[PDB]
């Protein structure tokens, strides 16, 4: 009902009151809370006095910590080569605007961009490629011969796949990060456009380099040092000069400059624990104006009045990008560190850029002469996110109603960056780490001083609940300083902690492994489930045969001698539940591969897959709690469904179905005497058979040959630098607390009184070292069958916030490179 915005200056407050008066959003009211600086507004948000503000990307990490504890919620989205159906999305977005006579993108039937676009209000038309980018020079006014627009829709990857070294592309025509030559057998990592990255080409037999996924984005902004052409100094002579900065906490005015000076060895500075950054900067520069600084000489050149001087606010006339430009223009400084947004063509006559390679270049060369890319700022609110919905509603409705959010006659960059075109909602999972990305997050963490000192003799194991925390505390109190414990809410959180330098290793099931292998983590050891062959456990060197791996199989009755694999379409099937690997992932993936129609909801007849739509075909013949007529628990994801799990899928197969998709272990578990005594009382394993991929059938005990696919074992993952330590520490702890260790009388790693299946599955025998084979790490862990079947041998089969945080953003002028 009410959204309070925190303004850091009087100009921001004037713009805020203007927006309060003019912008009318129904059911939401804008309130302007005035503070004197950015830190004061962050504190007011932390105290509940305000609801949201805009922060530079260099202020997000320090905002996610005490004494602020804020999180980004809304940010400006970038255009990339991963945008799917951009035309439909942008057309809906334009139609949702309360305005007449604006450009609504025209799309065809399939949802692609029409090669010719037209602004119906003005009559202008132009040509456009697959991503909606205007072909240069094709803008024609009304009454003039139009430019004949052809079809620029073929990605470079498939164009190089023709006329033929044959590269691998994903299902959307983008370059796969890893490239494998067929004739010579080499492996190398490539750019977002297919350019080979240096230092990655590895001959065969050698383990290939871990390739990182790349995305190509447009409209990038940079941090630049701007000088007057009348000056004569270079970059390595900045010491003793007078500088102007946009702000002490901004990337484009501080962080990037400090990083460059530390790299180029210009800044005599020990470290964050030994000396403050501001003190080294005060010793480096002469008099300067750096808003927010706490050293006197760093505020000497500022022009604010008493009480307003050197404050992180527009009350200081030298604050921000344009503030630093004004500080340089009035000869209060010799160089100005700001963003590429403040650059204009009216300045190229008097001003130029100061490149870190000790040369000077014009302004229009900022893409080749900068201190680094600067991500966009964010709207931040409290980490508890009590007002995120109202803030998002107000901002989206203000964008729909064309309110003057990103411009003002009072000044530049008030409230938001004036370069901002559109604000979109970020996923609630996004924090400072998931927003900045792994590399930038760790850079900010090292700059602030929170860089963890790695220990080569202690492993920080991550837990996912309190029972695992208690088991880990036992293991740590008995480990003798070799094991410590961190707490997370889910295995995804454990992977995030490992990527943040806060944890060291964690056991992941196969479903969590893809992302883990996509972010650079490697498997250190693997669980060994073979309850028979001991030897690869007691004397490390005995070659392992069967890892106890579960084999996904399609079980049918020997009564029904018509169900083959080449006709499964239409029959009633049984699944263990939506999400299970052998009970859903393998069969659905295989079906979507084989039959190109790709519609599982209509593929089968009345299958029972617990967790699907109650009204769809995938939730029939599911007897949900027969005794409980006081609730409808049909097709439930829990034990309240009689056909849930392996036992439930076998029940469905025995009672009403024709085929079931289960691991091979269910049959022997629910037949041959060892079975329960309610339904499986006189059932024999010879009364069933397995469907094979060749349309044939086999006895149940042939699960190693007549299998849908194999399931990889759960893998303990860690960073690459910690593999050598984690593996041997696991071996040392296993020689003491394993199934056949020295001191099992104190702690067993594979069982606990605190609970079952904590840290490791109780049925596990031991933890074998992962032998990294010289091929794709994805294909090495998953195995080529699982890789190709489920993820299509591609690194684009899935997408999430973590993978986006682990992707490199390859800046570009446009996506026109195709």
């Amino acid at each position: 009902k009410q959204v309070r915005w925190c303004a850091i200056s009087d100009l921001e407050q004037k713009k805020c009151n203007d927006l309060v008066g003019s912008c009318n959003v129904p059911d939401i009211t804008l309130v302007c809370v005035l503070r004197s600086s950015t830190e004061d507004c962050m504190t007011a948000i932390k105290d509940g006095q305000a609801d949201a503000m805009f922060l530079d990307s260099g202020e997000v990490y320090e905002a996610s910590k005490d004494p602020y504890n804020l999180k980004p919620i809304i940010a400006e989205p970038y255009s990339s080569n991963r945008d799917l159906q951009k035309c439909l999305k942008e057309r809906q977005q334009a139609l949702a605007k309360k305005m007449i006579g604006h450009y609504i993108p025209q799309c065809d039937e399939k949802g692609n961009y029409q090669p010719q676009q037209c602004h119906g209000s003005t009559g202008h038309c132009w040509c456009v490629n697959a991503m909606g980018e205007k072909i240069s020079g094709t803008n024609t006014p009304p009454g003039q011969t139009r430019a004949t627009c052809e079809r620029h829709e073929l990605p470079k990857c498939l164009k190089e796949r023709q006329v033929a070294f044959v590269p691998q592309c994903d299902e959307k025509g983008n370059y796969e990060p890893q490239q494998f030559h067929g004739s010579t057998g080499y492996s190398w990592c490539v750019n977002a456009i297919g350019e080979e990255i240096a230092g990655t080409k590895t001959p065969p037999g050698k383990i290939p380099a871990t390739c990182q996924k790349h995305d190509l984005v447009t409209t990038c902004h940079y941090a630049v040092a701007m000088v007057k052409k009348s000056s004569a100094f270079q970059f390595n002579q900045l010491k003793g000069k007078r500088s102007c900065h946009s702000g002490v906490s901004k990337t484009d005015g501080w962080k990037a400059l400090v990083t460059v000076l530390v790299e180029k060895k210009l800044l005599s500075w020990d470290g964050p624990a030994k000396e403050s950054i501001q003190r080294a900067m005060s010793k480096f520069f002469s008099v300067s104006c750096i808003p927010g600084a706490t050293q006197t000489n760093l505020c000497k050149q500022c022009k604010g009045e008493e009480g307003k001087n050197c404050k992180n606010s527009h009350d200081e006339p030298y604050y921000g990008n344009y503030g630093a430009f004004r500080c340089l223009k009035e000869d209060m400084g010799d160089v100005a560190f700001l963003r590429s947004t403040a650059l204009s063509d009216e300045h190229s006559e008097v001003y130029e850029l100061l490149c870190p390679d000790n040369t000077r270049k014009p302004l229009n060369k900022y893409k080749e002469c900068n201190l680094g890319t600067v991500p966009a700022g964010t709207v931040v609110t409290r980490k508890i996110s009590d007002k995120t919905e109202d803030i998002n509603n107000f901002l989206m409705e203000a964008q729909k109603r064309q309110c003057k959010l990103f411009s003002s006659a009072h000044g530049k960059d008030l409230m938001f960056d004036d370069s901002t075109l559109q604000l979109a909602l970020l996923s609630s999972e996004v924090d400072a780490f998931l927003y900045l990305g792994v590399k930038l997050f760790h850079a900010m963490k090292a700059l602030t001083g929170d860089a963890h000192l790695p220990s080569k003799n202690k492993v920080r194991w991550c837990t996912i609940n309190k029972l695992e925390k208690m088991k880990c505390d036992d293991w740590s109190a008995v480990s003798g300083g070799a094991i410590a414990c961190t707490e997370a809410s889910c295995p995804k959180g454990c992977v995030k902690q490992i990527l943040k330098g806060e944890a060291d290793a964690v056991k992941l099931e196969v479903q969590y492994m893809y992302e883990a292998l996509m972010c650079g983590l490697l498997p250190a050891v693997e669980e060994y489930h073979n309850k028979d062959d001991f030897g690869p456990c007691k004397t490390p060197g005995s070659p392992a045969t069967d890892f106890g791996t579960l084999r996904a199989v399609a079980l049918v009755k020997k009564s029904n001698k018509d169900i083959n694999w080449n006709n499964i379409k239409g029959k009633k099937s049984c699944h263990t539940g939506v999400g299970d690997i052998a009970g859903w992932v393998i069969p659905v993936s295989l079906i979507r591969r084989q039959n190109d129609n790709s519609d599982i909801d209509s593929f089968f007849g009345e299958s029972c897959a617990p967790g699907s739509d109650t009204k769809s075909n995938l939730c029939k013949l599911c007897i949900g709690d027969p005794k409980n007529s006081a609730a409808n628990t049909k097709c439930s994801l829990s034990d309240k469904e009689a056909y849930y799990g392996n036992q439930g899928a076998f029940r469905c197969l025995v009672e009403k179905g024709d085929v079931a998709f289960v691991p091979h272990t269910v049959v022997f578990e629910n037949t041959d005497g060892k079975n329960p005594a309610v339904w499986a009382k006189n059932l024999k394993s010879e009364d069933f058979e397995l469907l094979c991929l060749d349309g044939s059938r086999a006895p149940v005990s042939n699960y190693k040959s007549c299998k849908l696919s194999g399931i990889p074992p759960p893998a303990i993952v860690t960073r690459e630098e910690s593999i050598s330590d984690v593996v041997r520490i696991v071996a040392n702890q296993q020689s003491l607390y394993g199934r056949k260790g020295f001191e099992k009388d104190m702690f067993q790693l594979f069982s606990s009184n605190k609970g079952n299946n904590l840290l490791f599955n109780d049925n596990t025998q031991c933890l074998i070292t992962f032998d990294r084979q010289p091929k794709d790490i994805m294909e090495d862990y998953f195995g080529k069958p699982y890789y190709t079947t489920v993820y299509g041998a591609s690194r684009s089969a899935m997408s999430s916030e973590l993978i986006s945080a682990c992707t490199i953003k390859h800046c570009s002028n446009s996506l026109e490179v195709l």
